[PDB]
Formats: C-alpha cells, structure tokens, sequence
C-alpha cells in the first residue's frame, strides 16, 4: 500500500514574496488587531445553509468586515437570476486563445463582484482529464498540462483584475467522480485514494497549479479524494511540501464542502479555512470553530499557525481589491431560493428579510459568450459541405437541436437532459438568462436567406424524419449530445461519471439513419468530452462533423456563425477522439471490488490522452489539437534562436522564524458566548460554552499533546530550510525554470481565399527512453488575411525542456537528443529541427 510522507511544519508566508509584499503588510496591519475569536471566525465557515452564498465565513464587525462570501461557478454565477452562462472551460480551452481565456475570466469576475461574491470558486485544473469518461473534466480545460496551465494563469489573471479572489479548484487526484466521498450506495470506509508517484506529480497534474500559483491565485481548494491514503485536505506532502513549500504559494487553502474530516491535524497539514464549516452538513458541530479556539487555548495548536491562516485569507483579500479598505457591498442575492424575501439563515428558517435583489450584473457579456462559443467550435471533418451558402432546403434533425420542453432552467444544477445540451451538471453550473436554441438560430438564418427550413426535433420519429430528409436537394444538419456531471446527481444511471463514450439518446443510430437517406449530412456534437465516432465518421454521406462542446447561453447563434462561415473555424480539440475506450489507457473505476478503500494506481504515469495514444499507437480518429478551417495555411522557414544561457544554480537558504500577530487572552471566560447572545440554529460560532476546555470541545478523543498524535516538527516554529526546487522570494519555483532558452519562429502564410485564424502549435521531444514522442509546450492563435504572411514566434523555457529528478529533487535537462516540431495538430507536424 502507498503512504503519504510527512512534510512539516506548515510553511508560513514570506513577507518579501513576489507580488505579495504589500498585501502581506496590509494583512499584518489587519490581523494584528484581531482577537483569537475573530481569527477563528475568518477561518471557520458558518455551516451549510447558514447564510446567503454557498459558503460564508464568520464576520468581523469590530474591525468592519462583513462575512466573506464564496460561491460557484467556474463558468458563471450559480443558483441565481440575471447572471450570464459562459461556455465551459473545456470549450474555452478549445479556442486556444489566451485573450479569450482572460476576457472570460474578467467577465465572470465582474459578475461575481456585482452580486457581492468575494471568492469565485474557479478555475479548474483538477481534474486534469486522466480518463475521458470522468464526470467533471469538462469543468477543466484540457488533459494537457501546458494548455491547461496557460488557460489557468490567464483565467485567474482575469477573475482577479475584476476583482474577486480566484480559487484553483480541486488540488490533485480526483480524476473521477465515483467514490469521491463515502456512502451514497457503496460500502467503502474512506474515499478513494489516487496514488501518484513523484515524477508524475511534478510534470503532469501539479504543472498547471504551479502556473496558477505563479499567476497570483489567491486561494486553492483541496479535493475529496486521498492521495497515497491521506485526504488532500489532511495531506502534508501536498499542501505543505508541494504547494506552500516548493511552489511557495502565498494565499489561503480552503476545503471542498465536507472534505475536512479532522480538526487540528488538518490545520498543520496546511488547511487554512474549512467549508462550509460543519463536520457534516447541518450537524451544528465543527472540527474548527469552538474546537479551533480551545486548540490554541490548550497549547497544542501553535498561535503562529492560526495567524498564518488569517494572514493568508486577508493577504489574498488585499492582493486583489488593491486598497487597504475593507468594507464591501451587500451580498445582494441568495443561493437557496429565488424568492425576493426569505430567511437569510436558510437552513434554520431564521432572519426573514429581503434576501434577493435581482441585480442585472450581466453587462454586454453575451457578445463575448457568443464569440468564445463560435471560436471554440471544432470543425472535425469537411468534405466540401461547409460553409453553407444558400441551401434550397435546410433540415435540422435531433432533440439536441430544440428546446427543453420544460424550459432552459427546469432542472436544478442542470441535472437532466432535455433538448439542447449547453452545460454539464453539478456545482459547475449557472442559470441561463436565455438559451438560443440551434433550431431558432438556424431557422431565422434560413428565412432571411430565402431558404426552406423544416426541423424534426426528435431522435426517434424515424419515418417522420425519413420523409423530411429524403426529399430532393436536402441539407441535413443533425444534432446529438453526450453528458456528465458531478457525482451527487445521477442522470440516467450515470453517477456523475459517464458510463460510456457513445452519444446519448441514440444519436448514433439517428445519425446512421439520416446518413442512410440523405447525401449531404452534417453532424454537430454538443458534449462534455470525446465520443467514439468509429462506426460513422467515414460515412460517404456524412459530409461534415463539428464538435461545439458546451457553449452556454448563445449555443444556437454560435453554431450558425460557424456553419454559414460568418466566423471561420480554428478551434482545436483539447483532447483526443479515440476509436475504442481502452485506446485512452486509463479508465474510470465504477466498482470498489470488495475493497474497503478504492485504490487508483496512476501507473500510466505521464501518459494520458494523446501521450498514451502516441506511445502504444492505439487508433486515433481525430488527434489532440486537430481542427479545420475554410482556408488553408502554409508553414515554412523554421528558425530556432538559442539564448546563452545562465547555469542552473540551486536555491539555497533559510527562512525567517514563524511570527505572531496580536495576542489572545487566557481568561477562558472571555470566550464564553456573550450574555445576551442568540444562537441561530446549527450556526457555527467560535465561542466556548464551558470554562472546561475538554468539556467545551466535547471531543470524546480529547487530551493528547501534539507530540502524541501529530508527526515530528508538526508545530515547530524554528526557521526551516529552503527547498532546492523553489525560488527565494519568487512563488512558482526556481525562477530560472522560466528563463527562455530558445526562441522558435516560422513563417505562416494564408494560401486560401477567405481570411481566418491559425493555431500554430509547438511540440518538443525530450529524447529519453521513458519520454513521450511529443509534448505540447507552446501555441499561438494568429489572424492572417488571404494573401498574407505572418511571423509566429514561440518560446521554450528551462522547465519546458526538463525532467523531474527524484534523487536530486529538482528539474534537470538530461543529455538526450532533443527536437522541436511545429504542426497544425498533435500529429500533423510540418516543420522540425534539432534543438542544439
Ligand atoms: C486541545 O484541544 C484540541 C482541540 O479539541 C484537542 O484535539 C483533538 O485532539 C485529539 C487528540 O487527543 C484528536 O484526535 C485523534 O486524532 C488523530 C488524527 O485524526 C488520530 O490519529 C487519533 O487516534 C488515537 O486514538 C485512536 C483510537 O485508538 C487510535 O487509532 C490512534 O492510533 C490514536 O491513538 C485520535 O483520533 C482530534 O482530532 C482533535 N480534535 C480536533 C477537533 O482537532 C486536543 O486533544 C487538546 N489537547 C490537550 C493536551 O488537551
Ligand atoms: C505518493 O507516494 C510516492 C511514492 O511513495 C511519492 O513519491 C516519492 O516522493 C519522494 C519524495 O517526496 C521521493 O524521494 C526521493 O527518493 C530518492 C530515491 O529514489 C532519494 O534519493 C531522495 O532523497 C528523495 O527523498 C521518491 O523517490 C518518490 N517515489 C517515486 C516512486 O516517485 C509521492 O510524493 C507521494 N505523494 C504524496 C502526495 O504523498
Ligand atoms: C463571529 O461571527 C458571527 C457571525 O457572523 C458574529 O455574530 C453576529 O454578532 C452580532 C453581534 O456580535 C449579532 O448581532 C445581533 O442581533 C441582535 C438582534 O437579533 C441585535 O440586537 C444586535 O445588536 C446584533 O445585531 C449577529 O446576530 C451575529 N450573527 C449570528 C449569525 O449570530 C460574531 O459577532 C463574530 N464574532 C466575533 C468575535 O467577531
Ligand atoms: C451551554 O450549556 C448549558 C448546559 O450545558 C446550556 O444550558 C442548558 O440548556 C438545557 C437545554 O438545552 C437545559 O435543559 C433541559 O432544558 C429543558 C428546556 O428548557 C428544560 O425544560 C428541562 O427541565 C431541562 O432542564 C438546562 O436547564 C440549561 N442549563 C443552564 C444552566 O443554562 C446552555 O444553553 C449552553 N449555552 C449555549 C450558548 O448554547
Ligand atoms: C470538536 O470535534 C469533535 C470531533 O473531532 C466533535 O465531536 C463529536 O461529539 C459528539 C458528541 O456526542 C460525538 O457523538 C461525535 O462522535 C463527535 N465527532 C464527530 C461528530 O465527528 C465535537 O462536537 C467538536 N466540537 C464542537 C463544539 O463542535
Ligand atoms: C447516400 O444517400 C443516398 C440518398 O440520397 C442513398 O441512396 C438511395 O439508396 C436506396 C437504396 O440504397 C435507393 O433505393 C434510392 O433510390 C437511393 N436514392 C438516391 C437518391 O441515391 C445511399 O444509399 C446513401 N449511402 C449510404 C452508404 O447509405
Ligand atoms: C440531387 C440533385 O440533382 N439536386 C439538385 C442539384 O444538383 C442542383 O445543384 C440544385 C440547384 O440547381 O438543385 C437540386
Ligand atoms: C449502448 C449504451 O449503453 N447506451 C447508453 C445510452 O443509451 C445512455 O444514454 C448513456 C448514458 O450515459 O449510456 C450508454
Ligand atoms: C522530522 C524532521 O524534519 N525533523 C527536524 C530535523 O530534521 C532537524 O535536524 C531539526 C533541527 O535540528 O528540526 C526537526
Ligand atoms: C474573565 O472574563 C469575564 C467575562 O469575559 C469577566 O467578567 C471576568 O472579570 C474576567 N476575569 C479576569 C480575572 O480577567
Ligand atoms: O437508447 C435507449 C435509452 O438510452 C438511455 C436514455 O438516454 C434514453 O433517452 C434512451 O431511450
Ligand atoms: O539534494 C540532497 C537531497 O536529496 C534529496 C532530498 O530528499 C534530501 O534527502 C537530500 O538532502
Ligand atoms: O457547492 C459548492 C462547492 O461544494 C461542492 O458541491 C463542489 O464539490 C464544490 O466544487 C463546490 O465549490
Ligand atoms: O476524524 C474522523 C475520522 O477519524 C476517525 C477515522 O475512523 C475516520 O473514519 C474518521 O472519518
């Protein structure tokens, strides 16, 4: 069995780090004036359903700070009205456009701010996408680390310039939604452990988080799963050794809802804030809260650690926002209802006022949502069918093309299929302000165009369909979908995770039938991820296939732009379209197989998605980074310019000893509930109810000093040595990792008749017997006019060419023959040269 090695003590903030020096100072000037009670309020959630947002902290009224509001989603504001619904992160990734990564972020952030949210619970790098059938991979960006890391840095930078606090979501493992928690139909004693060896962790799953740390993300969420059999929220090597030690993360770490299962041990493991605060939803008891105060008071949790917890939360707050002000606008919505009036303490039915204000907060974001959705559509196949000109008879076919007869928001958290699919289910959702359905957008295009339009919005009226598409001169566009979501909603026996990689609602045989009766058949797929196209992609009557992903509120208008050439395709697949499911290598584990704790050995190593296909030459139908245009592009004249140099010297030194900020009284009666006080039911408070700390806690396991149940040095205050693989005041790793060793340029020439975008992609091969054949390392999206030639330049950093040595515990550049390639895809590599 795998074990998680201990890394202690929990690193405290560096006052000279990166872009936090000022935010550190302002936090220092603020937490210094906090009582122990107030520190426990900022770190402990009020309990599930306790307030307005999906998570809220204790307030600090004496210092003028209201409760902090934390809320979903990574694609728009969840559970409220007059928000926008942006396209998924997966689809956004498919644009391969950093500008759009950022614009979507700043967009989402501005809406969260307008509602009064202080922490937006996004963007997502866990799951990265280890298995195509994973329930939530669509919330992320790509199974590929470089594209995902770029998308994260850019989305985080957007969210926070708005500016609310961004949250790098689900720290590592959690590539699957089965067994993420316990119970729920299965007999497992603990959550699944995904076990990841050290090299895999550094150059695959942690890679994007590094990028989020280096971009300045204010918070990080730990995940429900264990890693080497200790929950990510109790994990020393992960939270202390990797995130806060090596990458030097300066912000605060919050828990996934009910992901914390221990109090003090979790605090020194690295957890700064527990959410929504209970031990368990509606239980009224906390592993922190009252337990947190008696932990300091009885000596076993060092004072410096709770000050660090406070320092991190308040530093994040001050890093965004950018003024020393606290003092926020009111939280103007409520998550638990849409009613205008209701209990502000929803769970307890206490505090009946106006909790919903219906603030339009939408701006003109529909322009951006429609642009991203179109520029993120992938044109998979095009045998002379597209763009559509003025078809005499256009016939749209499929349920996915129509309205949910029950309305766009009929199902809470999007937990059902019906009509068009524009969004997966789970927390990663928002309500649509409207949902432009393809039927309506295409019909209106055809009418303006003078065409004849008929639609059959069913997957099963077969003879009805036949009569429609058999007629002379028919252009048939057929809409099919596949879905997944978070594990707490089962839609048609899919327990969050996809059961299989085929289309839902019999889309396969719907396509096979339409292609059977019509010679110009176009397939559009709305889906959470790849679907096996094997039985029908090469049909001679299917003349084009497009993947439009999860486009959000403007899905209809976006696919019309692409079909009629208003927007020229360019979108590249953020994943591989394989022929079998075994061809992807790793797979979801749907059954614990009598095991008490399901174990997931990540023995595929760094070989997920296209890396796996390329290594074992399993069959690929559309490769990673594939996408077509209505024009053509000629790559010529490769140039690699090598910068000298600067030797990679280690890092190096010794930190400052753990500080204290403010003081705490030792008169236990100071922490009793104030005399008049009224306890909202099940609300999580910081006050003790007995001057007997053992009784105050009510923990039946009470009474051991830190040396009896915490590992060595777990509370140590002494200066700690600096890790070889970090930078001194440089969060993200040894800053020489990001020196540019090579500049790579080619000449990209549009050779078609229509203007368009091109997604030049940069791949490297690091020699190496255990290495992939190609790894993506840079990319660029260029706009080129028909006659034009354009200079693409890419960069390769010292990290870009490195392997993680575990003996050395750093990054090295081994002495293997190494090469760089430029391609139109993972496989369509047209230029290559030796890196000298
Ligand atoms: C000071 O106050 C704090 C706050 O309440 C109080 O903390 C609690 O401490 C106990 C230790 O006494 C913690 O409980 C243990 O937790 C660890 C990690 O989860 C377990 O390994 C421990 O196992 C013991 O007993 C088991 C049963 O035989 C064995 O299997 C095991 O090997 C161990 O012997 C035990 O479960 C508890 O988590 C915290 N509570 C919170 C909310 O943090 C502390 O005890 C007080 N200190 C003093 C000196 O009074
Ligand atoms: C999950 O477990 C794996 C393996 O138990 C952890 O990976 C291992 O990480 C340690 C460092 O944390 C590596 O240690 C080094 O060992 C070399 C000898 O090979 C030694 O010379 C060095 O001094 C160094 O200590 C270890 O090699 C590595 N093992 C593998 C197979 O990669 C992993 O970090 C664990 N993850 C978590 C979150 O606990
Ligand atoms: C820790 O956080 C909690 C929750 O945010 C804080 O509790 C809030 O405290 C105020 C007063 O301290 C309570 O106000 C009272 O309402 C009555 C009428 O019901 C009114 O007469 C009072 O003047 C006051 O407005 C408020 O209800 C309470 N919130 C809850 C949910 O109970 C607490 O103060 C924080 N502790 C510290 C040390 O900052
Ligand atoms: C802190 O703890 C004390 C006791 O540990 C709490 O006080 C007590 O509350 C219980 C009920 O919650 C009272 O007991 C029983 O209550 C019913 C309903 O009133 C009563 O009719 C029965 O005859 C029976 O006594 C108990 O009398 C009461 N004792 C005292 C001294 O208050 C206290 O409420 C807790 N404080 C907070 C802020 O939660
Ligand atoms: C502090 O944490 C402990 C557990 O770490 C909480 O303990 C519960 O106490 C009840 C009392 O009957 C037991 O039945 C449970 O087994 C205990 N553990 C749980 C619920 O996980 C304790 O309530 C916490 N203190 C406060 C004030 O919430
Ligand atoms: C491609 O589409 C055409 C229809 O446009 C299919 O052809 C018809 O085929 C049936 C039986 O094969 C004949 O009875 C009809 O007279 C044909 N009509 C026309 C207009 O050709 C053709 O079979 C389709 N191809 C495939 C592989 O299914
Ligand atoms: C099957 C068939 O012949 N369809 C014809 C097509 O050839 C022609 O281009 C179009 C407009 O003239 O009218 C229709
Ligand atoms: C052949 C087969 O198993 N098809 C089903 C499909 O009907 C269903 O919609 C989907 C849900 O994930 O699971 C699969
Ligand atoms: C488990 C662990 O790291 N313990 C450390 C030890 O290595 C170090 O020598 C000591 C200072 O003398 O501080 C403590
Ligand atoms: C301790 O606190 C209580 C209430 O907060 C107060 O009434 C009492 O006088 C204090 N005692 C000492 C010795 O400070
Ligand atoms: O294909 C048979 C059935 O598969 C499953 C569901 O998605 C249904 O909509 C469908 O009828
Ligand atoms: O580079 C030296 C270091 O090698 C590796 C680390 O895990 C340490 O055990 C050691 O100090
Ligand atoms: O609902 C709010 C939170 O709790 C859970 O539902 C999800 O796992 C989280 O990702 C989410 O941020
Ligand atoms: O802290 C609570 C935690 O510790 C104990 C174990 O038996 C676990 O099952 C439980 O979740």
């Amino acid at each position: 069995w795998a074990t998680s090695e201990p890394s202690y003590p929990s690193p405290w903030m560096n006052p000279n780090a990166a872009g936090w020096e000022q935010a550190y100072q302002w936090a220092k000037d603020f937490v210094s004036q906090m009582t122990l009670l107030e520190k426990v309020n900022l770190t402990t959630g009020v309990g599930w359903e306790g307030e307005q947002c999906v998570g809220q902290t204790g307030a600090i009224p004496r210092l003028g700070l209201r409760s902090l509001c934390l809320h979903d989603s990574p694609l728009g504001i969840r559970g409220t009205d007059y928000n926008s619904a942006f396209p998924s992160g997966q689809t956004t990734a498919a644009t391969w456009d950093r500008t759009l990564f950022y614009k979507r972020g700043y967009a989402m952030g501005k809406e969260a701010r307008g509602k009064g949210i202080n922490v937006l619970l996004g963007p997502v790098a866990g799951p990265l996408g280890r298995m195509p059938a994973g329930g939530r991979n669509w919330e992320g960006f790509s199974p590929d680390p470089v594209l995902t890391g770029i998308a994260m840095a850019e989305t985080v930078k957007g969210i926070q310039d708005a500016g609310v606090i961004a949250c790098a979501k689900h720290l590592i493992g959690d590539e699957q939604e089965h067994f993420r928690q316990v119970g729920d139909g299965f007999d497992i004693d603990e959550s699944l452990s995904s076990n990841i060896d050290d090299r895999t962790m550094h150059e695959l799953y942690l890679w994007p988080f590094a990028d989020a740390v280096r971009a300045g993300v204010g918070s990080v969420m730990c995940a429900y799963n264990q890693v080497n059999n200790s929950y990510s929220c109790h994990n020393s090597k992960l939270l202390n050794g990797l995130l806060k030690n090596e990458l030097g993360f300066q912000g605060f770490v919050m828990s996934d809802w009910q992901a914390q299962h221990t109090g003090v041990a979790s605090a020194v493991a690295g957890l700064d804030m527990t959410m929504p605060g209970d031990t368990v939803f509606n239980s009224g008891l906390s592993f922190w809260g009252a337990n947190l105060t008696v932990a300091v008071l009885n000596g076993t949790l060092p004072a410096y650690r709770l000050d660090d917890m406070a320092m991190r939360i308040m530093a994040a707050f001050f890093k965004v926002r950018g003024t020393q002000d606290v003092d926020l606008d009111p939280i103007n919505f409520s998550f638990w209802t849409l009613d205008t009036y209701g209990p502000i303490h929803w769970g307890a039915k206490e505090g009946h006022q106006q909790i919903n204000f219906h603030v339009d907060v939408r701006e003109d974001h529909s322009r951006l949502i429609r642009e991203i959705a179109a520029k993120g559509t992938v044109l998979l196949k095009n045998e002379g069918a597209l763009p559509l000109d003025k078809p005499k008879f256009l016939a749209v076919i499929g349920e996915d093309a129509g309205p949910n007869h029950n309305g766009p928001n009929s199902c809470d958290d999007r937990g059902c299929v019906g009509g068009t699919l524009a969004m997966g289910w789970g927390s990663g959702t928002a309500n649509f302000p409207y949902l432009v359905t393809p039927d309506a957008a295409l019909q209106a295009q055809a009418i303006k165009d003078g065409s004849r339009y008929e639609s059959v919005l069913s997957n099963h009226a077969m003879e009805t369909i036949r009569k429609v598409v058999s007629q002379d001169n028919v252009t048939a566009v057929v809409f099919v979908n596949a879905n997944s979501g978070e594990g707490y909603i089962t839609v048609d026996g899919n327990r969050g995770d996809r059961n299989n990689l085929t289309l839902w609602n019999g889309g396969d045989e719907l396509i096979k039938n339409v292609a059977s009766w019509c010679s110009n058949t176009i397939v559009v797929i709305h889906s959470v991820g790849p679907v096996l196209l094997t039985d029908w992609y090469d049909h001679p009557n299917i003349t084009a296939i497009l993947w439009a992903g999860l486009p959000g509120q403007e899905s209809g208008n976006a696919i019309t732009d692409v079909l009629y050439g208003k927007v020229n395709p360019a979108g590249r697949s953020p994943f591989t379209w394989g022929a079998t499911r075994e061809g992807y290598g790793a797979d979801v584990l749907y059954d614990p197989d009598d095991a008490r704790v399901p174990q997931q050995n990540f023995t595929e190593g760094v070989f997920i998605d296209y890396r796996y296909f390329d290594k074992h030459n399993t069959r690929v139908i559309y490769e990673f980074g594939h996408g077509l245009s209505y024009t053509t592009f000629e790559y010529r004249n490769l140039q690699i310019q090598k910068h000298n140099v600067s030797a990679y010297i280690p890092t190096t030194g010794l930190t400052e000893p753990a500080p204290t900020f403010g003081e705490h009284s030792t008169n236990y009666s100071d922490y009793l509930y104030p005399e008049g006080f009224h306890r909202a039911n099940r609300y999580i408070y910081p006050y003790v109810n007995s001057t007997d700390l053992e009784l105050a806690s009510g923990d039946p396991y009470y009474g051991q000093t830190a040396d009896q149940f915490l590992p060595p040095n777990a509370t140590s205050s002494d200066p700690q040595p600096l890790l070889r693989s970090s930078g001194k005041n440089s969060p993200g790793g040894n800053p020489q990792l990001y020196d540019v060793l090579y500049t790579v340029t080619a000449d990209i020439t549009n050779t078609g008749a229509l203007e368009g975008d091109e997604v030049v992609q940069l791949y490297v091969s690091l020699g190496g017997p255990d290495d992939p054949k190609v790894m993506l390392r840079d990319f660029a999206r260029l706009h080129i006019k028909p006659g034009e030639t354009v200079k693409f330049e890419g960069k390769l950093t010292r990290r870009d060419l490195s392997t993680w040595d575990v003996t050395l515990q750093d990054w090295v550049i081994r002495d293997h023959t190494k090469m760089v390639f430029l391609g139109k895809s993972s496989r369509k590599l047209v230029l290559g040269a030796l890196l000298n």
